[PDB]
């Protein structure tokens, strides 16, 4: 299957009292696309206990059980009922040493990580510790006059050269636009992608999801 | 009033499945001091909708609701029902600049921020932004051979020099083992206490805490 996050970040229209309202508008999807939701941290408990889809958190600390106020441990994730996270998106970065510690620990308890990367520099740095997914956030990708319909196929082309022979899937999160954006990086070589005010903050966010992820199936 | 602040920072007892557990076996303070519990972040909106004590939380953001992956804004807290947090703790500590940001915040929305400082200088630095209030942790009263009982008595008293006539309490965050070292720390001006592992941990949390805030 292919892979679709959507990142609710700390939007109003999908956070606290409006959480429970936003992901009714939704309804679990049999199809060649897994859907995946990122709530924030403080409704995170409620997703797990009480939600009908798969939820990864929006940041997470590698610190056990103990002493650490104000963090968010990835043992205490795991007894949640969380099995993933996104890690050093554009918004939320981190030290390089850090980054490292989280992904061996992850690796130890069978815990997903989707790392967040906005160069092939920073792409290839991270190949040797082994994340079950990167997320491509360029520069090149960022605007209102672009897109990956639109922009040179060497960008997206070069992380997946990288990653030839791995373990680790590749998602786009930046460019994606419309449904032809997302066919075309499938093309390219990714396995999904990670979105959020496209669909967060639409008229429909349903229809909004629906568009990019339609792919003309004839059934039986 | 005086006021006693339990902060449960993530540990085991008082985390997740236990944080209900815990709170269940607990019993409501009556008397001088107010209690107030800290739970951690994953377990705060439950807390918040439970509503058996006054809950605050570890640490908060400065910033408003929008573009913000893993943060966790005020103004989320404020909905919720949380009306106040701790800041820049030992284990969570954060640069001045971002400290006065939230502070300046908080004034405006009327959100109660408990300040952790180590040292004379950060108290003073801290001063004219009006924190309501101060959590002292100073290196000299943390130790195994260390408590408020047996410190020299103007570790405490320089700080409470300090924020004398302002609106601002101050509270004693280190070095409390027993009720002798609270009754000395009241004795020497302080307004209460921030403790931790020594009520959580305890085979029994409300008997624990009943022998530190008699008077
Ligand atoms: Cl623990
Ligand atoms: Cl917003």
């Amino acid at each position: 299957m292919y892979t679709a996050i959507v990142n609710l970040k700390t939007y109003r229209e999908a956070t606290g009292a409006n959480f429970t309202r936003f992901m009714e508008k939704f309804e679990p999807v049999q199809g060649k696309f897994e859907l995946i939701f990122s709530p924030s941290l403080l409704d995170l408990e409620k997703a797990a206990k009480c939600g009908k889809f798969r939820f990864f958190a929006q940041h997470v600390d590698a610190e056990p059980y103990g002493a650490y106020t104000g963090h968010v441990p990835m043992d205490m994730m795991i007894d949640l009922g969380i099995t993933g996270s996104i890690l050093n998106h554009s918004e939320r970065r981190l030290p390089r040493d850090t980054i490292i510690n989280t992904l061996k620990k992850a690796s130890k308890l069978d815990f997903t990580i989707v790392l967040c990367v906005e160069n092939a520099e920073e792409a290839k740095y991270f190949r040797e510790y082994e994340p079950d997914f990167i997320a491509y956030e360029p520069r090149d990708l960022i605007g209102g006059d672009v897109s990956v319909s639109t922009a040179k196929p060497e960008i997206i082309e070069d992380i997946v050269k990288i990653y030839e022979g791995t373990g680790t899937s590749v998602l786009v999160g930046a460019g994606i636009k419309t449904g032809e954006d997302v066919r075309r990086s499938i093309g390219l070589g990714a396995r999904g992608i990670l979105v959020a005010s496209g669909v967060v903050k639409s008229a429909d966010p349903t229809k909004s999801l629906n568009s990019l992820i339609e792919l003309k199936l004839e059934h039986h």
